[PDB]
DNA sequence: CGGGCATGCCC
DNA sequence: CGGGCATGCCC
């Protein structure tokens, strides 16, 4: 069976959607949100807020999965990990994982024992009586361009909510880039989409 | 005691000196040397030879040991190491030494057990007969610009002539940057040096 | 091959 | 902070 997990979007029965904050104009603002490109530019190791928006209530025991996949064909088939120099300059996440989770006290983290591809897992709890959606703060431990990791290498992080059985009760996924300068390479991939797209 | 090899030039009583092989005009030319400088370009993990020069006779026994100092006064008591990237995708070298010898049957790799400086090691051999030198075939396993390495940061090969008692009877040094392009950065660093230096 | 993009960093 | 260098890579 295939060991590269879908990507395809499933906004499935509970008409689960993503949702990411506005940002400001700065070259090197911490994460900017790209719609035209549905594609998250961020710095590494900083927060990288994501909503989840649902119409309808998740059973409880549902969780919340994330995991990162090159986005190109040729590279598709390789486990997305830390480089080697962030893993050994490297709480409970284990070193060789990109995608972290902050300030959630349930968060788990699993080596897929058949894939080898790591992920990040919380449990889903409804937005509070006020609020249209919840919000995880995910991390990224390399920049896109680190040597011996992604390698400049787009990858896509996979957002999954399943139930407690596993039950696939939807799927999103957004591209990211882990860079210096998230203001100034958003508007520089916009541009060339405008231009050359 | 300082933990700093000195990287002073010593002639010695064997008025040892260092030579370079002239290279090709390619951008990307394997290596090259820059006299103006007193620098050699390279690629990492290909040849870089070098020349030993003397007017006397070294006794039996000398040594020939190769050691890479940090050259920015700030950065000089750091050890020069391969990056955690070549370290883990790296015969006889220990994968974190960035300096081997290639061709010689009895190298030794050293790991000083105070200053925690690695060094490479060969005997001596006088010239051919009809030789003015020796030379000796050194490979660099990072680039300069290695993250979590050299990152960088520029480095001075040492090179000391060494009796088996351990006096110093001769030290050259070098500057090296290991980069994709030698040709290339070799003629931008020499035109840098007219123009504002 | 040599022109020119890439993108963390400039000190 | 934003202009512009850096330098392995372009696919
Ligand atoms: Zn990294
Ligand atoms: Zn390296």
């Amino acid at each position: 069976s295939s060991s590269v997990p879908s990507q395809k979007t499933y906004q499935g029965s509970y008409g689960f959607r993503l949702g990411f904050l506005h940002s400001g104009t700065a070259k090197s603002v911490t994460c900017t949100y790209s719609p035209a490109l549905n594609k998250m530019f961020c710095q590494l190791a900083k927060t990288c807020p994501v909503q989840l928006w649902v119409d309808s209530t998740p059973p409880p025991g549902t969780r919340v999965r994330a995991m990162a996949i090159y986005k190109q064909s040729q590279h598709m088939t390789e486990v997305v990990r830390r480089c080697p120099h962030h893993e050994r300059c490297s709480g409970l996440a284990p070193p060789q994982h990109l995608i972290r989770v902050e300030g959630n006290l349930r968060v788990e983290y699993l080596d897929d024992r058949n894939t080898f591809r790591h992920s990040v897992v919380v449990p889903y709890e409804p937005p509070e009586v006020g609020s249209d959606c919840t919000t995880i703060h995910y991390n990224y431990m390399c920049n896109s361009s680190c040597m011996g990791g992604m390698n400049r290498r787009p990858i896509l992080t996979i957002i999954t909510l399943e139930d407690s059985s596993g039950n696939l009760l939807g799927r999103n996924s957004f591209e990211v880039r882990v860079c210096a300068c998230p203001g100034r390479d958003r508007r520089t991939e916009e541009e060339n989409l405008r231009k050359k797209g």
